[PDB]
């Protein structure tokens, strides 16, 4: 199964994803939990998650790409974005270092 599959960074998400929720995430705590995700995490690392879990089985309609199209037009609760990022941070906090993460600079004020 699992054999340097995804990215390293990756692979840490999926497993801290997993270790929070063995059990699956509900969507009350889905939409919260990518509105923290999708903050540091590209479209294609993102996909990338589901596209190692449905490795393992895509019978689960636990998707993760329709809580951005849900987040894109109405955001959740900021509350429950702190219980489910602290609730994640327990397994750990990946997001703090990512393995590829070159932010955009394309900065043009113009003083006088």
């Amino acid at each position: 199964g699992p054999g340097s599959m995804v990215n390293a960074f990756l692979a840490k998400i999926a497993a801290w994803l997993n270790a929070g929720y063995p059990e699956g995430v509900p969507g009350p705590d889905r939409v919260p939990l990518l509105a923290l995700l999708t903050r540091r995490l590209t479209n294609d690392e993102i996909k990338a998650i589901a596209e190692d879990l449905e490795k393992r089985a895509h019978f689960d309609h636990i998707d993760i790409g329709v809580l951005i199209t849900q987040m894109t037009d109405e955001m959740p609760r900021e509350e429950d974005i702190e219980r489910v990022r602290r609730h994640l941070a327990l397994q750990g906090w990946p997001l703090d270092d990512p393995r590829d993460g070159e932010e955009p600079d394309g900065e043009s004020g113009g003083p006088r």
